[PDB]
DNA sequence: GCTGCGAGATCCGCTCCGGTG
DNA sequence: CACCGGAGCGGATCTCGCA
DNA sequence: GCTGCGAGATCCGCTCCGGTG
DNA sequence: CACCGGAGCGGATCTCGCA
């Protein structure tokens, strides 16, 4: 543990990795891990490796970028949650164009949100004041950086290998996309064999507000909680209702954390109801 | 399954398909066959028409029960046209039947066969069907009013056609505030459930059935056709009564 | 099993895996397979993911590629199995400077094989005469696979970083790519804590062949062996020595196969030695 | 008759030690 | 005295980008 | 105040059925 | 009668390359 400054010296001059350092001069490998992030030469060198995510969302919150294929401008609209796709052959990618397209498109479907990239199209201010005036949520994703819509990316790739395999078959190009959408909307079925689009309909039909609405007539119960540390917990802070009790836990929500969270029914007790 | 239940019902009150799945949860398809089987009172169903306004050619298309509607604009009324329209318009949903009437574009042979390759019954000829025909003419004039109506605020004529389309399928609401959209989509739902239950999995099979006295088995009948195999129980019809009954699969013979 | 016919037909017409034909039609997903193999399009577009390996090989088999830094051409040169480098810089990729380079690699070293990429000097007829001049086996990659030298590429990589992390230490660049070495070669370990170049030393004293000849008067014994196949054996095929006796099996060799195998001491009977 | 791998960084599984009821 | 993280040790696992 | 994923192809783990000693 | 692959079923796992 003397030897620590020697280490830091040898550090700085050669600068190696922790690991090596620990096994040779036999310091804890934390004390090298922090000499390593304290000093300079590997800070600057050091790489990012992260996982990050893909924003599924929830229901009718899609993303969509454009297609270049034969240098034709292709419109491609992707589901993230139940996988359905929706495509449609466009001479432009002007901004009136794009308009009139997500027109037809709320007209057929009934989404909710909608995430873009830095196209101007999807830029443009006309489009934010109409995806406002339908109360639907834009968001445009950081520049340059197709993995956020690594979904539509991956419907595109599966979009162009079925055109290759269908092209031939058909007189016009928009009829080859239409059986292309047929072919990634209903026979494109795996695992319990269920088309995206049945699975589309089965959220509309679950997402229907009036079971929602009038599920309120049920009994609500309230309870306090606690958290647990090592197995010694705190006090018992806040009352709180009783969103839904299962076998061994419950579920509440923590006004100071404002979020969803489950407690097991040990430390929950029933507040009995009024008589 | 209380499918025979639900035509035992129909043979005592004769009461029309809708209701009848509406009242019994009973497959759409089922319903159907009740009415025709069912001498008293003798899905997917559309009808297409043309019409103009400001001389442009639309197609509309207008399902014949739950009422949803479909409109685009075309650059001509001439058989490819239509074909690319029908072939977008079958992307778009899954029909089972379609009634229309003699045009050429309608009568057109590659027109009829490219049906065939879809699978799909085509029906042509003068429409003789007054619920049908009354409602065509209806969304024809509400359409014609709304879209007058919503025209001059819109740039395209294109986003007035599907605002349009967006008032009469979703805004507008009937009886406890269902949408065309909302039954098409239930009855969708229900039907392909029932679709993928009954239909892919076995057709005009024969079968021996009997019909247990307190729990004492009796003597195998028929032959009789299976006509809807559920899960454990078919409904056959016994001859003498004119009714379907549920009868398990333990008991029923399976005549190959 | 009789609705194939059209199964393939729908298979001819549209084109979708097997696995949903097989959810759908309840045919043997064998047979689906099959149909998608004796088909033309999805054979045409069906993608070849396979893993393949490196050649890592034994003792004394390296490969080399060249170094593009700062507009300098630079010779690194690769271990495979212990995991030493070595590198030096020259003026130009000639095959004069390359045979010379070589010619000092050999005198500093005891290699015995040498794998490479279709550089002309690494190509080179003379070169080639030289390999064999020395006894040593060199075999040429197939072209455009950066993955049969990825190791040297990764070494490429490595010491790229620490000429950048050790470059201003020092006045001449040569002296740093020295520094980079000994980093590389003695200061780099991991697990053990034991650096390439003392894996390469035990190797060398390993591989000295005075031990592996005196060897030789170990006693040898016979032995039969045969093959199982669902528990069932076939016949005793073959006499053989026992080049090695563990516990629970033994070491033969096949003449059918000529190559190293190994049977437990169940399926095998010792020959007695002569008395 | 041939051939992708490894530095680097957090997280976690874990085991003696700890607080902890 | 049982129990769970705490800390240390060791191993498991992720993208990336070199040619 | 934000964000890589999934078609496609072999191998394997496995469970009733089989040969198999 | 125990035992191991055989075949079928299901799941586990690999690179790649789309922007």
């Amino acid at each position: 543990i003397e030897n620590i400054p020697l280490a830091e010296e040898e550090h700085n001059k050669w600068h190696q990795d922790a690991v090596s350092l620990h096994l040779e001069f036999g310091i804890p490998r934390t004390a090298a891990e922090d000499i390593v992030q304290q000093c300079d030469v590997c800070q600057e060198n050091k790489m990012p490796s992260t996982l990050r995510g893909s924003n599924k969302r929830g229901i009718d919150h899609w993303q969509v970028d454009y297609t270049h294929y034969e240098d034709k401008i292709i419109l491609v609209w992707v589901e993230t949650n139940s996988g359905l796709i929706y495509a449609e052959r466009v001479k432009g990618e002007t901004g009136q164009e794009f308009r009139v397209q997500t027109m037809k498109w709320y007209a057929m479907f009934a989404p909710k949100s909608l995430q873009s990239d830095n196209g101007p199209a999807f830029v443009a201010e006309s489009t934010q004041l109409l995806m406002k005036y339908l109360g639907i949520e834009h968001t445009t994703g950081i520049p340059w950086n197709p993995q956020s819509q690594a979904l539509v990316e991956r419907t595109h790739q599966t979009l162009k290998n079925t055109l290759e395999k269908l092209i031939p078959m058909f007189n016009a190009f928009e009829s080859a996309l239409a059986g292309t959408l047929i072919t990634l909307n209903i026979k494109r079925k795996g695992g319990l064999g269920t088309s995206p689009m049945d699975i589309f309909i089965f959220n509309k039909e679950q997402q229907r507000i009036q079971q929602q609405s009038k599920s309120k007539q049920e009994k609500i119960r309230f309870c306090y909680y606690r958290t647990r540390k090592r197995g010694h917990p705190g006090e018992w802070q806040g009352p709180t209702q009783v969103l839904w009790g299962g076998d061994g836990a419950i579920v509440v929500k923590d006004r100071g954390t404002d979020r969803y969270l489950v407690i097991a029914n040990k430390d929950v007790k029933f507040i009995p109801p009024p008589k």
